[PDB]
């Protein structure tokens, strides 16, 4: 469980650094600093307004933004589910 | 199953009291009384418009609001999933 | 699996009849006929805009609407998850 | 796991071709080409704004659009969950 939880933290910090660099200047409310980026990527992970609210407005400036966000979703959504199931099975 | 269901009820009432106190005055439609608070925190748990609809408007007045909401989500989303899986396994 | 799938169909039709009757006149686009109601309740089940998009506008006319929708969500979200897990385990 | 992952890829490409053909002319931002279609159908799968954001605007032009989208959701949401659970069990 600890290895999976540490993997997600490292992935979350690398992604939030990457997103600050890529979309910070063009989208400062969502990715203007590391803290705004970490909060936004958490929102993207929970799936909340990920496309209509964040990704589509971003893609109008950065067409390839889907190469960042879609894999981020596919990985974090799998890892979180694997972490929760892992913690539940270990507690049993 | 009963212990997990009781844990969530106690956590839900403490959070909705806390939210009434913190955000009630500045956001009365969402946290103006305990009943509005319990409804909103349920909506936050289901992930529905949690960030674009509630948390981002709140953070514009209370910058640290994420310290309340993010852990609330992480805990309730884990507990509910643990309660549903627990009820399914016990029925088998 | 068949018993769970039949339980959800009966619950979905009873709810969609109830919602047509209760909210049809005041909210015709969402519950004006049985077909619009069945579609809306499916959207409510997937959690999509359930509160900001449907339930909050409804509650402004019908304050108690949460007594219908919250249990509907709690039941269908549990049943669907139980049906999917049940179908997966039976296939193994 | 490989058979389930290949089934989803074939289903995703057939659906995105079908959606390009059906809704491309009337809704070009969402289904104007295969690339836009594949992105939108992924967003529909994650449940993000599927009804208020995409399906309801589409249904105002194509009333039967629900015959495409509802089964697409029911199938992909089941398959993805079956793929993730399958990958987790195989890793154990
Ligand atoms: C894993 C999930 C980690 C989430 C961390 C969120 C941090 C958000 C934050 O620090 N700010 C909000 C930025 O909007 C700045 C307030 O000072
Ligand atoms: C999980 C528990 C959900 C309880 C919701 C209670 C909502 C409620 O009582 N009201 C809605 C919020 O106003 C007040 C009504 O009287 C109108
Ligand atoms: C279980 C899920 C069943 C979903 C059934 C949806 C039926 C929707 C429907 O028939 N119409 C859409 C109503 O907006 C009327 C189009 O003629
Ligand atoms: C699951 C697969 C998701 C694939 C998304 C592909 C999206 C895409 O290629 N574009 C976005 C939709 O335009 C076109 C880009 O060239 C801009
Ligand atoms: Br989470
Ligand atoms: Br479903
Ligand atoms: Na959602
Ligand atoms: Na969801
Ligand atoms: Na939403």
């Amino acid at each position: 469980v600890g290895s999976v939880a540490a993997l997600l933290t490292v992935v979350f910090y690398i992604a939030a650094v990457m997103a600050t660099n890529l979309y910070g200047a063009t989208f400062p409310e969502w990715f203007g600093d590391l803290s705004k980026s970490l909060y936004t990527l958490f929102q993207v992970m929970t799936l909340e307004s990920w496309s209509m609210g964040i990704v589509r407005p971003v893609m109008n400036v950065h067409p390839n933004a889907w190469v960042f966000f879609i894999p981020f979703i596919m990985l974090t959504t799998f890892t979180v589910l694997n972490l929760f199931i892992g913690i539940i099975v270990d507690a049993m």
